[PDB]
């Protein structure tokens, strides 16, 4: 099954490296620069999806047999293989992250750039979530103490950024970069969660640090359907990031059940076999939203691309259930 | 002008009898190991002669930018190519079906015959590309675009049912590292046709530009990945840069395509392969030493890898001079 998956990697990979030539095409030729600037971003996580697409795949197979380890054989290349795209992103994610520090020492347009912040602190952290997990498979404590070090640089990023915001939150349409930002900034708080669970599959109260993340995106949500011209190709960003943390969500949702591996985890298993669903229903409703709308122009391939790429994980999850 | 075209167009044939004395070597020479590596020595040579053709293709395109006579001598190498073109793929049918012999018999040749597959699908793929060059000479005829187009996609189906055969079987690393290394180069070289056909109707080319792309990194994962085998059978690695190579040149044949199509814009990924060709030149020439220095089928595989970096080389040049 799982090589039908593994051709859509090469199929989402396609309009990637287009857009992403097509990007610095027009690089060549102070908004427009920011424009450019997400739009790279999301490329580098439209691969760090594909990354851990990969990741998913390398788990899955890991169980379906694991009698010996020639199953080990054709995954300890594949890691290294994937490990490199991990640094591929790293050296990428750096040229933006420099133009936006640069952007920021130079005379709407200013709160651009706390979103690409927060973007670049999104991508820092699922980073460290495929390190550690890229690392978890040469086991079968030289990976631990880093993230321990990083999960703190971020949380202080995370939190001089957060107050550069409220400080205009309490001020007087661009109202949906709040959105998008919150929503971000729930999805770094999210995935600053789920590290102390992907470092606990090495080395509970989470589980009501997640309720605090679900009842605040909740809002979130609801302001934004009561909110569905210009910005409305920017609402549908929101909704994207909106599945991202309830995807993200449900993830760690996985990540206690097997702990927990002799029935009543079943009915977990079923509850997350619905849910499965539901962000992959409310995924592909985004799908037909995006479709609808005709830099926007090279903004809405990325989405389609960031769908089938979210995609393809739900399809690559809901196997994960079966185990 | 001729000066240099002539002593290029004799290397040509200073090589294309030590195909031919490898050649008669070969049925002289010819278990089932031994029968099934002089396949591969025989597919390398029609290798060989298809770059040479290739080549001599090649400037042909030139002397024509470049008198009555430039329009006579055109009849005359045409048709003295596409005659040396279909004795090729003549050749070709033969091993394959002797192939398709051996492969009923079971046996680690599997990966030797496996290779063997992809070699053909490779000269198949190469075969069209050079005919949509030779037709668009004497062009100076709907359907030979379709033929190449409609023989494009059975060599299409073909390579992934050999890829099929590759995972479901998947030293042995190397193999994979050679495998993947003409999967690429096969991917490669159905863009060139479909960047071909896509002359002679004149934006999709946007398409193209995707998926050479995609198949440059993918390239450079097996590009590192042989780096570090030498590190760590010597042949069949330097045998594996050659292929390499192709690829890198055949990239640049597409790099030339996609401009060749459409002031400073243009200079700008002009000079660019100019300074892609001189990169290949000198990569050629270090795969080139190693096999020189590393001194029965073996030296039958040097003298066929030492003449194809010497062939490669005489493009790598008539694409120099193509580029102005």
């Amino acid at each position: 099954e799982l090589k039908r998956l593994k051709k859509e990697q090469e199929k989402i990979r396609e309009e990637i490296e287009e857009v992403k030539k097509e990007i610095e095409e027009s690089k060549k030729r102070e908004s427009q620069k920011n424009f450019i600037l997400s739009l790279q971003l999301f490329i580098s996580m439209l691969r760090l999806k594909l990354l851990w697409s990969r990741a998913l795949a390398l788990q899955l197979q890991r169980e379906r047999l694991t009698d010996t380890d020639e199953v080990d054989r054709r995954r300890e290349q594949e890691l290294k293989r994937l490990k490199k795209e991990l640094e591929k992103l790293r050296e990428e994610t750096e040229e933006v992250k420099k133009e936006i520090e640069e952007s920021k020492k130079r005379p709407s347009l200013k709160n651009i750039i706390l979103i690409n912040q927060l973007l670049i602190l999104v991508i820092r952290s699922e980073y460290l979530i495929i390190r550690n997990l890229i690392s978890q498979l040469q086991a079968q404590k030289q990976e631990q103490k880093r993230s321990k070090k990083e999960q703190e640089k971020i949380r202080e990023e995370l939190e001089e950024v957060k107050k550069e915001i409220e400080e205009s939150k309490k001020r007087p349409s661009a109202k949906n970069f709040i959105l998008m930002a919150q929503s971000l900034i729930s999805l770094i708080r999210l995935l600053a969660l789920i590290t102390r669970a992907l470092n606990l599959q090495l080395q509970k109260r989470l589980k009501k640090e997640v309720e605090k993340i679900r009842e605040e995106q909740e809002e979130v949500n609801k302001e934004i359907e009561e909110s569905k011209e210009s910005l409305k190709n920017f609402i549908l960003l929101a909704q994207l990031i909106s599945s991202m943390v309830r995807l993200w969500e449900l993830i760690i949702r996985i990540l206690q059940l097997q702990l927990q591996k002799e029935d009543e985890l079943r009915e977990e298993l079923k509850r997350l076999k619905k849910e499965t669903e539901k962000i992959r229903e409310e995924t592909e409703e985004v799908k037909k939203e995006i479709e609808e709308s005709k830099e926007i122009i090279l903004m809405l391939q990325l989405e389609i691309a960031w769908i089938r790429s979210l995609l393809s994980i739900i399809r690559l999850l809901k196997l994960q259930l079966e185990q």
